[PDB]
């Protein structure tokens, strides 16, 4: 866990070129990074960073085709306001630019060590 | 045994016994009631049941002195909406007889690894 910091892991490396600036971000995603590709192994999995709402977040397709996954990255020590997960649903929403759709995410529960605990949360 | 007509553990059993009639919550809730009790001890753990909007909480004192705490049960594969969330609020607060004070819960998550993640959340 030495390198979770400076960028020594390619594909931390690769994730934190993204152009927002957080640190915060590129560790905690990169370990659900590991757990959605090391677990689940989905069809596609990407980083995205939304600067407007200064949020980065995970989505991909769950299969190719189709698409559903949005994971947010969310250290324990971050405790649930709904002011967040309205911009969250707005950030998602428009990126996948469906019109008006109930829909939902799950919040990416990490332990600084390294469990993550899928919080799976709807509007 | 005495107590396993429908379950076989008297305090599940005594949750069951519940009006509402959701073997989801006597479950999850039990998993939960064993943590409060046994891990973060409180001094009060009831276990209420609200028909009306068809959640079960469990709710005491964790210090008596005090008079708010209120924890629901919430399975690592619930979705948690903001729309269920403010009708928590409701519960709750209408259960603790005050309509305007601005509250909030835990929510705790149980994993299937029986891992109960306390998850604070404000309104």
């Amino acid at each position: 866990s030495e390198d979770a910091w400076m960028g020594t892991h390619p594909k931390y490396l690769e994730m934190m070129e993204l152009d927002i600036g957080d640190a915060t971000q590129v560790y905690v995603a990169f370990l659900v990074y590991l757990d959605l590709m090391e677990s689940k192994s989905w069809h596609e999995v990407n980083c995205v960073g939304l600067p407007e709402l200064q949020l980065i977040c995970l989505v991909g397709t769950e299969i190719e085709g189709e698409g559903l996954q949005t994971v947010v990255p969310t250290p324990i020590t971050a405790s649930l306001s709904h002011n967040r997960i309205r911009e969250i649903l707005k950030a998602s929403r428009k990126l996948q630019g469906d019109p008006d759709l109930p829909m939902s995410f799950t919040l990416a529960i990490v332990e600084s060590d390294s469990t993550i605990v899928y919080y799976k949360l709807t509007d």
